[PDB]
Order: structure tokens, then C-alpha cells, then sequence
């Protein structure tokens, strides 16, 4: 069906009452603390017309045209928008038209001048940040290691989350031409955490610290705060050789450019020091960073040393990247998912995410810079498991893992042809011509080989040798807040819970949730009876009296075994171009061995990072 | 008697086994094995008074065909009083100079000396010849200005600098902040990541001065902030005059609580929140009180720059990115015949000032504004230690009128001939860049202290008169706690009373002084009792003579204070003990006297609090 179509079934349908409480809440811009947005119409509003204000930018664009071309961008924006078809990351809906005068952001836009935009163009201050995600380095000097403290502090407060490689510095005991004796990273990261506490946003860092520093063993043990750190363990080598090294137990040496500090330990046991940590409290995870260069289009005249800090982005120093997400369960139609309708959006979508690039400003201008030259998006999914649903597949199954793939190749496919286009119209980003895309042959930035559609891919991507408006496109989010205001289940996640109470405070309660799909699925009065059971089992898997059909579709995170996971992630993985978010849930019963082998897989698959969470252990 | 012959007197007297141990510990430079380059005390005093020296290069009033000789001259004499141990400057200065420099060049003889072995001594200064202890550096309102300054303590620490500042600026915990939900932190809350920076970067460690201003919203907190903060100093600001502060105290007063940047406001009556400081004193010993007005009163570069933050000890009134060196005379040597050899004193002042302003051109920040702020104000910080020790000599009681007298005139002869050389080397050398737009040359009858207590007053005047003219350095003297530089000089520590005359150090110590005077056939019961007052059949002349500070009430302790403040232009460090029995009250009293008086500042100290 028509965009178009889909767009009318949405756009009056109001978020739900929990949405709401979350946008007045967080969403709503507000002194001294005055609302001037009440519903989410109002919020679409005010980012529709920011975002839309970057098409001033347009060269392909006459004087005259201008603000016809511009007001009808704004228009299809706040229509995908408000229909909540795509939303994207929070920074955005917080911070769009900051420091524009009131009466312009939420103006008929009958209303509307040119002059009126260049206004909206000018008028964006200092903290107009709408990107989520940001890597800075941490050289080994206190100078940069401070610098680095002050630019954590600097994304922190415009709303960023931010990741570093902390393997530039010096091993503990090491020497300092002071003084003293090199503190190490692991106590220089305690500054880091010092700084974020005080510096409120209303897991929020990563660090990372590569597997051959020889204080990795103190850095895995280090969350045993810390607190406000997400930590992985970073392999900037080919997976395949860790791998092997494993499979024949052997040893790695633990070095560092400017210690004369060595150690040799078995592979195996630092692994299985990694595994019971991670089994323990669900830290630290493991980065690939190797797998990210190998598909990263500038590698190495660049290079990923860390992600932001839950994991779905590899960025390049001072690199930042803003996201976004289709609701995919809107696109169900009778059995099928709309392609035609999935397609419009990609392109409406991925020109939205490389407009809101112009009209972001960041604190540090190396930054703007590092964005300005590479333009890397991160268009994802939510909703996902409530499309399995929807189409009755159970997503432990290798019908939803190849459904999975020939979905994420579709948009991936349209994504990159969108940045084609994107290219000719609007100028291709600078960075392209020492990029795989034009150095190489055959140059393709992720796996494949589960679709279909591969071959076309494959002409995609040599087409954009010629055009490409940006380095890499797509990434699957958590979309912690972004799918409740869409009222669809998160990112590619399976649903955590089917039923839960939960509680409006009102003024001087507990209201019963249940999943809508399996509301609209269920008979009726099966679901009165067994309602109190599948909250207290957070499962229908041994509930008698429900139908086995429903039950093999209707499955929750701790349903889907450890494998489940990890293959989904790995489907997903195959046609992204950045990483993925995803947990690998494992039931409390799991064992530092089953923790293992999902480690071990996961060195075989495609995936570029892992999340183990143990149920019950934190 | 000459300097000359009192140095012969001192120059081969040996530091003690514990003063080399304290040297071979953390002053003996060694080289990349951790094998030492220097062995003996000797080595240091060549290694430093010949980097001081060279300084002389920069000299305009030298020639062409006379440099070298006039160097060698300072290098000598600067050699000599440092062997001998008559003046000391503060540890960075032993730790750092020379660092860049090769060490053919660092120890070899005077007079194999040649020019170009100067210029290369001065040239290969490296980034870490920082030779300065104190440092104030501003903290704006802003999260980039926070955590630039948060950088700073670091860049300062890691050269082993001391600073501190003023948090006042930052809005008080609760206030709005454009463009989020979140709250302002507040200034207590943004301390902790200063806390946190230092201790991951170590110096020896530092101690840092941490001020907020008494009008401060969150001035109860920071009052109670040290029941994570184990890093900080912290003293409560008073910008305003003390006369101002003491009336609205006597008269029960409010003070309005504000910030310019929050509608966060609350009244409190001033009793009220000095109670607080003084229980909070009296648990603890922290807050203690800067007196920042009556510090700007004596600035000679107010108001255009103002003074709103002390160094960790407080000695030092410094405007924001201003730095300073110090150094100190051990006055107990310059005893002479049941006097003070003001003869030798005047000539080591001399040599002092100009050893301690040749440090400025020698010396190097990690921070372009500390590097301009040093050079237009050359601010230094000349003071004394070995105070107590000298007046154990004199048979003077420390708690006495006779005492106090005695520092006064003692601390404004010094004075006098300070500021006198500061007159002569801006004749020599140049002005301090800002001496035109100073309070020296637009007001009249402008002096840095309050004086008051002195002979030498009127003289005094007519040298502040002079320096309208000619003047080296914005201000010249401090004094410090000296609680490493005193132990190398085996003296007591600035002009504090010694703390005990016997303590073990399993080691054991006995002050030099009672030693050569107590009847050697009588101290058993001094080491656990911790005083003479109590022994009998010692008698009762040594005894008023040698009193400790807890001999000395904290009146005594203050009034001491006073006597010297009156005389030294930057501010002092001295500890108000007050006996284990004292009350929040006795605090209460000694802050109400302090305000009378004419102290910069109160640290109080009350024995058996932690
Ligand atoms: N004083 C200190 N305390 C603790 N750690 C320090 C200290 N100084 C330096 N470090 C650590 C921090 C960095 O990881 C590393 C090097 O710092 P720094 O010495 O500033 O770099 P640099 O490149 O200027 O000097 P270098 O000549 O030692 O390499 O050692
Ligand atoms: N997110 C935050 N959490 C806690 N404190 C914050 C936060 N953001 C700012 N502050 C504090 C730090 C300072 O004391 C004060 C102002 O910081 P900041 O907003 O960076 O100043 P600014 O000069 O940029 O203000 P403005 O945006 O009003 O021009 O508020
Ligand atoms: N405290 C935190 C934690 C993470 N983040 C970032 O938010 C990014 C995406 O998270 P998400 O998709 O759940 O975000 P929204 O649903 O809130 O848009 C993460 O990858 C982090 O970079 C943050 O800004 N602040
Ligand atoms: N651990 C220390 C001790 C003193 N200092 C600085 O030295 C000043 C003088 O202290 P002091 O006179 O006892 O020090 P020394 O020169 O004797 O070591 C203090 O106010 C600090 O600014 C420091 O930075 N770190
Ligand atoms: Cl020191």
C-alpha cells in the first residue's frame, strides 16, 4: 500500500496513557517550568520543521522553490512523525529548537516565510545537540586524559553517551619521566565516573580496554563502581585468530608501547575470568573491533577503537552518529509486511537522519568536523517482535532468523540506494573518494549471504563508488524510550514480558498491561483466567489451557534460549553496517560454561560485539 | 658580623642523620636506573644556586665583557647560604631545577664556568622545571570552565604545584540550568571531581585550598562537607571587611544567602552559621576562615585584580592564574651573643629577594596564563623559620608580650630591607610590569600591611614612598608552614612555637637547644607528658623559656599571628591549638578576637579532635 495510506491508519492515533506520562515527563519543552507542548503532535511539530529547515542547504534547490520544497519536507516529516512510523533518537525530540524564539517552532505552517526558516537556521544555540552516540580518544599524557574528562563532561550535559579505548595508557607501575608511577586506566577511568556523576542528564559510558593490555585482568574485575561505565573487552585482531589460539589453549602476551611491563596467560583463562565476571553482574562484554575495521569503510586511514556505550555504533575518534527507528509492527498487512509502504519510509527516513547532521551542533568542534567528513546515520527497527506476532512466527525459529535477514537486506538495500541519491542531489560526503567505495572492487560493509537480495546489493554498493551521501547507514538501537512513546516492543528484542501491573500516581494504582497483539490473538476469556498466572510465571510456556499455536508464537526473552539470541543477532548483523544492540538473556540456571559457548559462537558468527544478561544475578 | 663569617660558622655543620634520610628520600636527584646523581646536601645547593644564577643572563645593566664574572658571583653567594643552610627555598625548586639540563653542567666547578655553559643551563630548561609551590586558578560557572579547571589542578599537580580556588561562582545545588531537566550540581558536588583528579595524579601528594564565600545558598553544606573531600583545605570566604563581619556578629545580624545566577535565596543569622564553622572547627579542625577583604585592602593591584582564593596553606593571597615561590630565612641561626645579628640578617634578606625573583625567569608553567600572570607581578614569597628555636636562645617565653614585641620588630626589619632590595632590582633589572597601574603609584601613603607595633614603621613608609618609582615585585613577604625545609634545616617550622621538645624519631629526639642547656643529668616523663610544666625539680626559668604549643593558650597563638601579620604583605600559616578541653565557645572567642586583630585568616587546630 501507499505510504500515503499507512500514514492515514496512524496519524490519529493518539500514545498511549503510559506514553504520555513519558513525554510530559522527559519530551515536552518547557520557565519556570512552564509546558509549551502537551501533546506529541507538538513535539513532531517543532523537529519536522527543524530538520526540514536543512533543506536551505540544498544546492539542487532554486531561490524561488525553496520554501515550497522546504514546508513540504516538513510536512511528510511530521506526518511519519506524529504517525510514529519512524521516531528518531531522543537527543533529537529533547533538543530541536533550542534557542529559536517560541513563536516560530510550533506556527501554522500556512504561516511560514523563508525568512522565517533562515531564522530557524541562525537562531540554533550551543545546545541544539541531536545525536546520540560519540567516541573520543584517551591519549597517554595527563593533558589529553583530562582533555578527554573535560569532553566527556561537555557531550554529557548536551545529552550524548560516550565510549573510549582507555588501551593508550600506560600500565599501572609503569615509568613516568616525573616523579609517582603510572596510575594506570583503570584508576584514570575512575575520574571519568567521578565526572558523570555530577553531570546529570536530566549504563550512560563505555569503556573499553583491549584484551593484550596487561591490566586487562584488573580491568575485567574492575565492576565488583565504576557504575556509570558499561565495560567490554576489546579485540582490535581477526576473531578467527582468537579463535584459534583458543581452540589449541594457547597463550597471548600481555605488552604495551610504553611499558616494559609482560605477562603471558592462557587465552582460556582470561576468558573464562571475562565469562564468570559477565555471568556474575553482566559486565564486561566483548567488542570486536577487528570485525568493525574490516567492514568499515575508511579502515585504515581510520579506525574504530571503541563504540558508544551500548555497543551498536563503532565510531572513529572524535566520530559521533545520530539515530532513528521504524516501527516495524505498523507494517504488517494481511500476513505480509508492506514492502511498498517499507520502502518509501527507508528514503523518507534516511533523508530525515543526514538532514538532522546539518542542523546539529556539537561542544567540540574536532566533532563537527570528524561528522561533517564521514556523515555516518544509524537507521534501525523497533517493533520487531511484535511483527513476529503479528505474522504468527516464533522468534526462536529459523523462520524469524531468515525473515529477519531478507527484512534488514530490503532496507538496507533501499538505505544505501537512498544515500545514492542523496549524493547526486546534495554532494557526496567528503571522505568518499579514499573510501572502500572507490579504492576497492566488490567492496561490501557487512556480511550477507542469508537473502535473496544480495546480488543487489552487490550493484548497490558499486553504483555508490560514483555517489554516496554517507559512510554507512544502519544499526539496530536498544530504543529504551523511543518504542514505549511508539508503543511497539524494542529494537530487535523479543518481548521481555507479555503482562505486568503497572502504577499511575493519581493525586491523591495499578492498571494491568497486556501485550496488544496477544489481546487482539487471545480469546478473550482464556486471557481472564490465565492473566494471573502469566504474571506470576512472566511466561505462558507452562500455563495449561493455552493454545500450543499461540505459546510457540507468543515467547519472551527468557523463553528463547541463549543460541536463539545469539543466531537472531547474527541474521541482523549480516546486513547492517555498524553494530547491534542486543542482550544475550540466559536463564538463571546457566552456568559460566554456557557462558562460554556463547563466547565461542559467537567468535563463528557474524556478530561484531556481545551482551550476556543472567537472569537473577544483578 | 659579616654574612661571610656567619656562613663559615654554618657551612660545614652536617644535616642530621634524619634530614639526609628525608634528602636521600625525595631530594637527592638520580638518574634513569635509580642510581643518585647527588649524595650530600652540597650537591643540591650547587645543582640549585647555579640554575638560580643564570637567571643573571637576562640582567640588562650588565655588560658585554662582564656577565660571566657577575654570574659566578651570584652563584657563589647563593651556593654558600644555601650549604649553609640560612636560607632554604620551597621544595619544588630543590626538586626541579636543572630537569632538561645535562649533568656535566649541573655539578661542575664554579670556576670552569663559562658563558656559553650558562646559556645552555637556560636554554634546555625543560617543561617540567617548575619551581614554584603555590597556585590559584579560577572556576567559572560554566561545565566547560569546571572541568578546564579540573585539567589545571592536574597540569599543576602532576609538576607538583599546590593550588586552590574559589567555588563561589558555581550556582548553588537546585539552581535551573537552560536546555535540560537536571539540576545545577552545586559547588560541594563539583568538588569531588577535584578530589577524584588528585587522587589519581600523584605530586608526594597535595593538599588543595578549597573557599566558598560565607553569602553562599550552599555555605551550610560546604561548612559540613568533611562529615570525600580528603584532599581539600576548605576555608570559609569573607570578602567583605572584617569590621563589617564582627559588627553584624555583635549585633546579631542576618546575612542574605544569594547567587546572581539562581533564585535559590534563604536569610540566616550570622551567630548562627559561626557556630556551625566553630563546631564543625572544633570536631575536626575544618572549616577554617580566609579573610579575603582585609587581604584586598592590602593589594596593591585591587580592585582592578582581585584575591579571591589562598594556596592549600593559606600563606598566600593569590588573583586568579597567579603563582608565587617562596623561601625561608632559619632566623635561629643568626643568633649571636643574646642577640639577633641584624647586620648578617640585613645582607641575607638582600640576597634572599633577589635569589627568590631570579626563580621567576628560571622557572616554568604547564599554563600560558600562570606563565603571563608571574611575570607581570613577580609577586614572592621571602619568609622565616627557626622563630621558636630563636627565642629558646634569647631565653624569651613564646606566650609573652616580650615575644610578640620581638617578632614584630624582627618581622619589620625584614620587611624594611625586602621591600628596600624590590626598590633596587626594578632599578637594575626593570619594573614589575603592573607597578603603574598599583596602588605604589596612584594612591599615597600606600602600605601592604598593617605595621603598628614597630620602631622601624616610619622608615618603613619612606621605602613604600620610593617604590612609586622603582619596584621589582608586587609583594615580597609570607610566612609558611616549612614542613619539609625546616627538617633539612634542622630548625623549627616557621614561627611556630616547636610542637614537642622531645619525640621519637625507634629513633629518639631531643630539641637541640634545651640539649645545650639542660643540665645533661636531667626526660623520661617529657616524651609521655609531652611538656616540662609538670615535671618538678627542672627549673622553673627553662621551662617558661621552653613551652610547646600546647604550653601556649590560643589567645598567644593569635596574638602571635598578629604581631607578624602587621608586617608581611601576602598572609601567614600558623595553627590556633587549642587544648582538648576547649569549648565550641573558646572557638567561638578566638574567631571574634581573630576579627579585631589584624589576621588574613584562622586555622584552628583543637588537640585530641581526630
Ligand atoms: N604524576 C602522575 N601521577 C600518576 N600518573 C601519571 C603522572 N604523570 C603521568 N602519569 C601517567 C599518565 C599517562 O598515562 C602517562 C604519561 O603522562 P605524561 O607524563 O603527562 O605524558 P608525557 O608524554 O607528557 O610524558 P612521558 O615523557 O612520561 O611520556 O603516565
Ligand atoms: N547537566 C548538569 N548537571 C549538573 N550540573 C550542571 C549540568 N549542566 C550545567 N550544570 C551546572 C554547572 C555550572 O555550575 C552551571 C552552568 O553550567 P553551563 O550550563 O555549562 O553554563 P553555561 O554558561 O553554558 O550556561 P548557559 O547554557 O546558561 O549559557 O550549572
Ligand atoms: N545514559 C545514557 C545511556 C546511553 N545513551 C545513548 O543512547 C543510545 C541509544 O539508546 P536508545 O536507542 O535506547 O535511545 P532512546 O530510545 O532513548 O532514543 C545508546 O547507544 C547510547 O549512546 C545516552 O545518551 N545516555
Ligand atoms: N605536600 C605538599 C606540601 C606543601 N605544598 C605547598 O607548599 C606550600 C608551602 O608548604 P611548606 O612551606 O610546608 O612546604 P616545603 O617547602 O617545606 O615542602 C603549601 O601552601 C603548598 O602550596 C604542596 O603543594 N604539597
Ligand atoms: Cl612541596
Amino acid at each position: 500500500m501507499k505510504l500515503s495510506d499507512l500514514i492515514s491508519r496512524w496519524i490519529d492515533v493518539e500514545p498511549s496513557k503510559n506514553a504520555q506520562i513519558i513525554l510530559r515527563d522527559r519530551y515536552f519543552m518547557k520557565l519556570d517550568g512552564n509546558y509549551l507542548e502537551t501533546k506529541w503532535e507538538d513535539v513532531a511539530r517543532r523537529v519536522a520543521r527543524v530538520v526540514a529547515t536543512a533543506e536551505l542547504l540544498n544546492p539542487s534547490y532554486k531561490k524561488n522553490e525553496k520554501l515550497d520544497r522546504i514546508k513540504e519536507w516538513e510536512d511528510i516529516f511530521f506526518r511519519v512523525l506524529k504517525a510514529r512510523l519512524f521516531i528518531p533518537n531522543s537527543p533529537t525530540l529533547f533538543n530541536a529548537g533550542l534557542g529559536v524564539k517560541h513563536d516560530l517552532l510550533w506556527k501554522p505552517i500556512d504561516q511560514m516565510t523563508l525568512e522565517d526558516y533562515e531564522e530557524i537556521y541562525r537562531s540554533r544555540n550551543h545546545l541544539h545537540m541531536l545525536s546520540a552516540c560519540f567516541v573520543v580518544p584517551v591519549g597517554d599524557s595527563i593533558e589529553e586524559i583530562f582533555e578527554a574528562v573535560k569532553e566527556y563532561a561537555l557531550i554529557t550535559k548536551v545529552g550524548g553517551g560516550v565510549g573510549s579505548n582507555f588501551s593508550e595508557l600506560r600500565p599501572k607501575g609503569s615509568f613516568v619521566a616525573g616523579t609517582g608511577k603510572a596510575s594506570g586506566p583503570v584508576s584514570f577511568m575512575h575520574v571519568f565516573n567521578s565526572a558523570i556523576s555530577v553531570v546529570k542528564q536530566g549504563g550512560a559510558l563505555m569503556g573499553i580496554l583491549n584484551i593484550n593490555h596487561p591490566d586487562i585482568e584488573e580491568f575485567i574485575d574492575a565492576k565488583k563502581v565504576l557504575n556509570f561505565f558499561n565495560l567490554s573487552v576489546g579485540f582490535p585482531m581477526d576473531k578467527k585468530e582468537i579463535l584459534k589460539l583458543y581452540e589449541e589453549d594457547g597463550e597471548l602476551e600481555l605488552s604495551h608501547p610504553r611499558s616494559t611491563i609482560r605477562k603471558k596467560v592462557k587465552i582460556r583463562e582470561l576468558f573464562r575470568k571475562i565469562a564468570t565476571n559477565a555471568w556474575k553482574s553482566g559486565d564486561p562484554g566483548l567488542a570486536f573491533l577487528g570485525e568493525m575495521n574490516k567492514y568499515y569503510p575508511l579502515y585504515p586511514h581510520r579506525k574504530i577503537n571503541s563504540t558508544n556505550p551500548c555497543g551498536e555504533i563503532g565510531l572513529s575518534d572524535y566520530e559521533a552518529c545520530n539515530l532513528g527507528s521504524i516501527d516495524v509492527a505498523k507494517f504488517y498487512n494481511n500476513g505480509f509486511v508492506d514492502l511498498e509502504a517499507l520502502q518509501e519510509l527507508v528514503q523518507i527516513a534516511v533523508r530525515f537522519l543526514d538532514n538532522v547532521i546539518d542542523v546539529n551542533v556539537f561542544p567540540i568542534d574536532k566533532i563537527t568536523k570528524a561528522v561533517k567528513e564521514s556523515r555516518r546515520l544509524g537507521l534501525g527497527i523497533m517493533g520487531f517482535a511484535d511483527l513476529l506476532y503479528k505474522l504468527e512466527i516464533p522468534y526462536n525459529s529459523q523462520e524469524a532468523r531468515d525473515f529477519a535477514a531478507n527484512l534488514m537486506a530490503f532496507i538496507a538495500l533501499h538505505a544505501h540506494r537512498t544515500s545514492y541519491e542523496l549524493g547526486k542531489e546534495k554532494g557526496n560526503f567528503p571522505l568518499l573518494e579514499i573510501s572502500r567505495y572507490r579504492t576497492e572492487d566488490n567492496f561490501v560493509p557487512f556480511a550477507m549471504g542469508m537473502s535473496n537480495y544480495d546480488d543487489e546489493i552487490r550493484e548497490v554498493m558499486k553504483m555508490t563508488k560514483e555517489f554516496r551521501r554517507n559512510v554507512a547507514l544502519l544499526t539496530i538501537a536498544p530504543t529504551g524510550s523511543i518504542s514505549n512513546i511508539a508503543d511497539t516492543s524494542s529494537g530487535l528484542e523479543p518481548n521481555f514480558l507479555l503482562a505486568y501491573t503497572r502504577f499511575v500516581t493519581k493525586e491523591d494504582e495499578p492498571l494491568l498491561y497486556v501485550n496488544q497483539v496477544l489481546r487482539e490473538k487471545l480469546n478473550p476469556e482464556i486471557l481472564k483466567r490465565i492473566e494471573k498466572e502469566l504474571i506470576e510465571k512472566g511466561s505462558l510456556k507452562d500455563i495449561p489451557d493455552v493454545p500450543e499455536k499461540i505459546k510457540k508464537v507468543f515467547v519472551v526473552a527468557l523463553d528463547i534460549d541463549p543460541m536463539d539470541h545469539l543466531l537472531m543477532q547474527d541474521a541482523f548483523q549480516r546486513y547492517v553496517d555498524n553494530n547491534i544492540s542486543k542482550t544475550i538473556n540466559m536463564p538463571q540456571s546457566a552456568t559460566v560454561d554456557d557462558v562460554l559457548n556463547v563466547y565461542l559462537e559467537a567468535l563463528r558468527t557474524n556478530v561484531r560485539g556481545i551482551t550476556v544478561y543472567r537472569d537473577g544475578s544483578l
